[PDB]
């Protein structure tokens, strides 16, 4: 939202993305 500052556009994909890496990296490891 607000064209002005998109930055929460980044931090929301971003959080997204490592959420999902590091849960099926962990499942694989046991």
């Amino acid at each position: 939202s607000l064209g002005n500052g998109p930055i929460l556009n980044v931090l929301v994909v971003l959080g997204v993305v490592l959420l999902g890496q590091f849960v099926v990296r962990r499942f694989f490891k046991s």
